[PDB]
């Protein structure tokens, strides 16, 4: 168990960050 930070470029006007948990 645990969590980690994730990020990636999305669309064509900025990026997005997600917090995956596993």
């Amino acid at each position: 168990r645990g969590c980690y930070t994730r990020c990636w470029k999305v669309g064509r006007n900025g990026r997005v960050c997600m917090r995956v948990c596993t």
